[PDB]
């Protein structure tokens, strides 16, 4: 049926089917069109109190709680997906990770470099798609995977 990781949801709001994928949690309204040695990505990283380092170039000590971070993530990805913001323009100006700088290029990477969440949901993405909000140890990223 569909590209493994994803399944059938109905909105709450509308009562339009949708569908969601768990490897990436992104979520969509059309049915999903359906692996390679290396995937590149782009990422926005927004960290919180927990996150492993809780610093960044923005800030000394990140304080905001998971929850505000998710806040901000869904808040960022709306913009993305409305075409208000492209995702290299909220990468350079809010991301924590030290990519932001290059507009959140990761460059390439093979399976068992990156944390797993992150590995995963790079890898399930299709060529020019985003993630959901995919959780790490660094705190909460959108992935745009772009080769
Ligand atoms: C890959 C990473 O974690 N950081 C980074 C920093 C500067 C430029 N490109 C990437
Ligand atoms: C492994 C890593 O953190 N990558 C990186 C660091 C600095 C500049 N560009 C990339
Ligand atoms: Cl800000």
């Amino acid at each position: 049926k569909l590209p493994p990781g994803w399944e059938k949801a109905m909105s709450r709001s509308s009562g339009r089917v949708y569908y969601f994928n768990h490897i990436t949690n992104a979520s969509q309204w059309e049915r999903p069109s359906g692996e390679p040695a290396r995937v590149r990505c782009s990422h926005l990283l927004v960290k919180h109190s927990q996150s492993r380092r809780p610093s960044s170039w923005r800030q000394e000590k990140i304080t905001r709680t998971k929850e505000e971070a998710l806040e901000l993530i869904n808040g960022y990805i709306q913009k993305i997906k409305s075409g208000e913001e492209d995702f290299e323009s909220l990468a350079s100006q809010f991301s924590d990770c030290s990519s932001a700088k290059a507009r959140g290029d990761l460059g390439a990477f093979s399976r068992g470099q990156m944390q797993k969440p992150f590995e995963d949901a790079s890898f399930a993405l299709r060529t020019g798609e985003m993630s959901g909000p995919v959780f790490t140890d660094s705190g909460i990223h959108i992935i745009l995977r772009t080769e």
